[PDB]
Formats: structure tokens, C-alpha cells, sequence
């Protein structure tokens, strides 16, 4: 029986081949499926409702250089599941296709005020601003680096209809309302979902729509964390308490302040193809990445550490989202109006 | 290839043995499962949401003698799924166990005002009234015979806290509010669910709870009707447009006016054991039943017809609810508060 430290050591030293790494991670996810699936729908619902009840009771300086993100991710540095029509769809095309899918499903129209919560590097903000010149598009992020990157891109693209709010969304106070609120793979990070949804509703009028996209499991919810002491992966990728994977249906139970209008899922192979593209691009640009990171990180060892973390995230994400041809973990999307 | 009329003829003449009848009905339900299950969760949700959207767009003198109902059903003439703890649980015990389950899940407490919508022969009304003497319990039914039966039973049981409203619930207008509203296997008959839920909410205060129990399929919704021309069963049991079988999750999408607090399902073997008990009791009391019905129906042929209808309902219900050990069709229950 090998220890966590032992596996972690080989991992950090690049001694685990891709085939073995994939196999180890796939077995960890396998155990999560065993944990989450119950024998009867009666038991499945009891389990799911206990999770949802638990949620309702629940009341940092280092950032990657932009050149590094540019070398690993797609053109707009989307950090969320993309959408791949064809076998030959590139990550750049898949980003744009995802942006268009969100615009369709969130019913974006020219002239609307749009808020994007947890806007990342602002791919969606910039997409909407460029496509709908009479929209005013606000991104909200807790990262100064992200804000600065978005404002620079808007300037380069001659977009005059973009602003960015620098704020922790859980603390942000405002009387401003928006026609459209978008939340793309941000809710997974929210500690208090009920409060979050209530806050969003106060930023809506009776004409507004709220669109949420979140990674999910089709059947059950779980915190992203180790089940047992054999799981070296989960806590390596994310600290405890950071990420929650809701079931595809979980948000249906959070309609205190908003009302569902539509509900979709996107098969997990799209996410799998996304992380695969990132991993391959990082691999191709490995030497450049190491060069970019070295100044800010201080040693080749610290560099190798950051790279190992990102690359393993991609390798593991591949196994998670591709499990059973995309029919386990996937992406859920929901459209809401205000009550 | 045999016609519907041909199968119907043999059925009415008692020429189809139980084994063949069961097999024919089980194959009809099998085809419904093929119709309702989709290959991917993406497709399953598209199918389910299309059904729920369809619902949101949607805007007689003959009654069985009480002696007949008494000879076929359990002691309180419950016409809904019962709950069987043991292999030897009788239908009378299973009725009482169901009543207690509803009281627990609907959080009934002494002193509350309670409304039971579509109260049937009033088993639940009488149970609550007897167990909680400071509750005032109102049943609502569209049947004069049911109203009369309940009032007679309340008089015999020395219950002074029961009233019955004779009304079509879809037309009933009142400013009265109730602490608890119960809807046991009535919503399956409602043509406009959104309007129904909205009306119920107007009969609630901020302190009220609404408990709904409905037959369901765990995965998909369907109208109860023939898929094809080979289905002689569905339209024999119920006229087109009469009964809707919602998925176990369907009502989650109907929270415009109420908000979910809890959600359960009860495995289908409970319903199966219920209809099995009714069928066996009817069979045992067959000669008596024929005697009771003859005056009101006018001929042995009309009698045989009514009996065949009820008995086939039970035989078919057995195959439906027992399918895959109760893990296809079953009973859903939900608890709501008002928005
Ligand atoms: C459980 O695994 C997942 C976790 C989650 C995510 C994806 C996951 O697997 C593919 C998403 C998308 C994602 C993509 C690139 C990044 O890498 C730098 C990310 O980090 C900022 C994220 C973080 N998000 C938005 C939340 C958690
Ligand atoms: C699709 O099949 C079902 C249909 C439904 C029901 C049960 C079903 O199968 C077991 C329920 C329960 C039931 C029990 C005894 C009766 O028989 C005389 C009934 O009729 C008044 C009903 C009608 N309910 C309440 C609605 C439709
Ligand atoms: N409490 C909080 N307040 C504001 N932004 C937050 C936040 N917690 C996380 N975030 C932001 O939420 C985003 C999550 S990653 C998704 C980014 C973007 N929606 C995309 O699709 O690429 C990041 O921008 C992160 O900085
Ligand atoms: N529009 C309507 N208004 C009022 N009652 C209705 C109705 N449509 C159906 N009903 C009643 O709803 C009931 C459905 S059967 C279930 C009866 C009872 N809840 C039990 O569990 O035994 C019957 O009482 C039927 O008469």
C-alpha cells in the first residue's frame, strides 16, 4: 500500500506516465460514482434532498501571468466548458460556439444591459459587446488582473460598451438592475447558494432573465473532495470547501426568489474535449510556459509545481467528463425569471 | 394481426386468462418505457422540458354504490396507493399506514385547519379528524355521493370537526385560507396544473404547507393514453385527456406560486400491492358485487362490464407499478410553502 506522499512525489517528478495517471484518476472517479448512486429512486431522492438541505444550512495573491494563460488556453482564455461541433473543431472555434450557445439560451438581444458574474478573462463579455453594439455589458470579477486584462482587450477591440466591477459578488451591494444576468461556471464556488440566488434576484426586474451554467453530475451532488485516504487527486486540484458539483437538477430546489423557465444539459464530452485541447496546447508550449513562469515563481521547481497542477487538472478532468461517453459528469444550464 | 375489438371481445367475455392478460398489459407498458427513455441526459431533458412546456400552454352521473366500493376496497375505501410494511400487511393496515405517512410528511399538528383536495371517500379526512380533535378538517370533492358518505361516517364516528365542500376545485372561489392543504392523487386529473397551484397558493398563508402525492414515472412524464393502435388497454381504463402521469420531478418546474421544501418517492411495489389487494378482494366478493350492482346497472351484461373495467384496472396497474421491482412507475410526494 503506497502513501499519498509517495504518489504525489512520483507525480511531481514526472515519473507517472499518462496512461497510469489516467487510470489512477479514472478509478478515483469510479469510487465517487459508487458513493453517489443509490439502489432505488426512493433512496436516491433521500440522498439528494439531504445534500440540498445541507446546502441551505451553510451561511490568494499569486495570479498566473497573462502570457501563460494565453499559451495554455484558447484565444479568449475561456476557463469553462466549450462546445465542439466537429472532430476538427479547434479550441478557438469551440470557445466562440459556446459564447453563441449562451447568447441563444440566455435570449440576448441588442440594447440590453448585461451582467456577467465571475467573468474570468471576459471572453463572453467581449463577445456580447462586439456582437451587440447597443448592449451595455458589465463583467464582475474579484480579480484585479482579470479586470485589467478585460479593459485592455476592450480598448484594443475598439469596444466602448464594456465596464468591469471589481468585487467579491457575495459582498457587492448595488441598486443597479440588469436585463440579463449570466453566471458561467461560477456558482460552483459559491458557499451560500440560496443567498446568492436571492442577491441576483435583487439585481433583476420583472423583465430580466438569469442564465446559469455549472458543471454537474446528472444524478447526484457532491463536494469536490477526497472520499477516502486513497484519493490524492481531489485535494491536490482544489482545496477542501472550494468547489461543489451540484446535480443537474439541484438548482430546481433553489427557486425561493427566481422561477425556472428552461433547463438543459450539455454532454460531458464537450468539457472533455475542452480540457484535452488545453492539455495538448500546454504540452506544445511547455518550454515557453516554463520561461514565462520562472520570473514570477522564483525557481524551476516552483514552476514545475504550477505546471504539474494545471496539467493534472486537465488529465483528471478528461477522465471525469469523458466517463461513460460524457453521461456522468457534464454541464447543466438553467434559465430563470424573477419571482 | 388481431384487432382491438377482437381482444376487447375476449376480455369482456372473460376468455383471456390472467397470465395472458398480465403479459399483454406488461408489453404495452414496456413500449411506453421505450418511448420515454432517451439515449443521453441531454435528450432526456429536452424531452421532459418539451412536456412541461406543453402543460403550461394548456388552459358523468353514474356512481358506484357504496356497498360495491366497500366490497372491493379497504375499510376506508382509499383509492390511492397504500403503504405496506410487511408481507402480511392487510389492505386495512396499509391504508392506515399511508394516512400516518401523509400526516408525518405534511407535518400535521393538532389545532390546524386542514383542507383535503379531491378527498374521495374521505379516509384521510376522517383519520386526521379522529387523531387530532382540535383540527378542523375540510374535504373538497366534486361528487355528491362522496360528500354524503363522508358526512355519514363522521356522524357514526362521533366526529364534530369535519366539513365537506361540494365543488369543482377548478371553479371553487373562496377567501378562506388553511394551515395545511393535502392533494392525494388528485393532481393527475387536473387539466391546468399551473393555474391549480396558483389557486392553492391563494388558500395559503405564510404559515401554511401544501403536500401533494401523485403517481409518477421516475424519469419521464406522459399522458395516460394509447401510444399506438395495438394498445387496447389505456383508453379502456381511462378516456383520453383524463389522466397525466408526471415525472417524479415534474412539479419542481411549477414553483411560480409555491416553493419546494421536501421531495420523496415511494417505490411502486406499494401501489402494486394495493391494486393486488383490491383485485383479490373483488374476486372473493364477486357474487356479492354482481348482486349489488344489478339494480343500478339494469342487466348482468352491464354489470359484467363495470366489473371487467375495475378488475382490468387492477391487473394492469399491477404490471405498471411492479415493473422492475417498483423502479419505473411509483408515487411522488412533495411539500411546499407559499411564495
Ligand atoms: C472538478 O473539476 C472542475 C472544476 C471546475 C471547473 C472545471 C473542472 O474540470 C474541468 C470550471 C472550469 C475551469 C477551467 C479551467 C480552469 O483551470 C485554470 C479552471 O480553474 C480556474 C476552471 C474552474 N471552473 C470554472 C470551476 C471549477
Ligand atoms: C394509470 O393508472 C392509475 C391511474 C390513477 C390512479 C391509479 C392508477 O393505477 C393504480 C389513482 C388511484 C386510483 C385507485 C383506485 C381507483 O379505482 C376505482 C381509482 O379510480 C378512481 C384511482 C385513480 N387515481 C386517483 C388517479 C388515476
Ligand atoms: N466571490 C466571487 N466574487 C467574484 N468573482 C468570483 C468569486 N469567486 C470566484 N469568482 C470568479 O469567478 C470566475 C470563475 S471561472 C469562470 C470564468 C468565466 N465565467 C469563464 O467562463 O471563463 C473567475 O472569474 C473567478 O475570479
Ligand atoms: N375538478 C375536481 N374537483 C374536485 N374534486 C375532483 C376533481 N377532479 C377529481 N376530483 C376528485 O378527486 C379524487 C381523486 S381519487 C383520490 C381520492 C382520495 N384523495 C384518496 O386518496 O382516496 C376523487 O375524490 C374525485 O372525485
Amino acid at each position: 500500500k503506497e502513501s499519498i506522499g509517495e504518489i504525489m512525489g512520483k507525480l511531481m517528478q514526472g515519473e507517472i506516465g499518462d496512461e497510469e495517471l489516467s487510470k489512477r484518476i479514472k478509478e478515483i472517479f469510479g469510487k465517487r460514482l459508487q458513493w453517489g448512486y443509490k439502489p432505488t429512486h426512493q433512496q436516491q431522492l433521500a440522498f439528494n434532498l439531504d445534500f440540498i438541505k445541507s446546502l441551505k444550512e451553510m451561511d490568494e495573491t499569486y495570479e498566473l501571468p497573462s502570457a501563460f494563460l494565453e499559451a495554455a488556453f484558447g484565444k479568449t482564455i475561456k476557463q469553462s466548458g466549450c462546445y465542439f461541433k466537429d472532430e476538427t473543431t479547434t479550441i478557438d472555434e469551440a470557445e466562440e460556439a459556446s459564447h453563441e450557445l449562451y447568447c441563444e439560451r440566455a435570449q440576448i438581444k441588442d440594447g440590453q444591459t448585461v451582467l456577467d458574474i465571475g467573468c474570468g478573462q471576459g471572453g463572453l463579455v467581449l463577445h456580447i459587446a462586439q456582437k451587440y453594439k447597443n448592449c451595455h455589458v458589465t463583467g464582475l470579477t474579484n480579480s484585479k488582473a482579470q479586470k485589467n486584462y478585460i479593459l485592455m482587450q476592450a480598448e484594443k477591440l475598439q469596444l466602448s460598451n464594456v465596464d468591469v466591477i471589481l468585487a467579491d459578488v457575495t459582498k457587492h451591494e448595488s441598486d443597479k438592475t440588469y436585463d440579463r444576468i449570466l453566471v458561467i461556471e461560477t456558482i460552483e464556488h459559491m458557499k451560500n447558494i440560496q443567498l446568492f440566488m436571492k442577491k441576483l434576484s435583487t439585481w433583476m426586474t420583472e423583465d430580466s432573465l438569469l442564465f446559469v451554467d455549472h458543471i454537474c453530475h446528472k444524478t447526484f451532488s457532491h463536494h469536490f473532495e477526497a472520499i477516502d485516504e486513497d484519493d490524492w487527486y481531489s485535494g491536490f486540484i482544489f482545496p477542501k470547501g472550494c468547489v461543489t458539483i451540484l446535480s443537474a437538477s439541484a438548482l430546481l430546489y433553489f427557486q425561493d426568489d427566481v422561477t425556472i423557465l428552461d433547463h438543459w444539459v450539455v454532454n460531458g464530452m464537450h468539457m472533455a474535449r475542452s480540457v484535452d485541447a488545453w492539455r495538448k496546447k500546454l504540452d506544445k508550449n511547455m518550454e515557453l510556459a516554463r520561461e514565462i513562469l520562472l520570473p514570477g515563481l522564483g525557481s524551476k521547481e516552483a514552476v514545475n509545481g504550477v505546471i504539474t497542477h494545471i496539467r493534472t487538472f486537465c488529465m483528471g478532468g478528461y477522465e471525469q467528463f469523458s466517463y461513460n461517453n460524457g453521461e456522468e459528469w457534464m454541464v447543466a444550464q438553467m434559465l430563470f425569471k424573477k419571482k
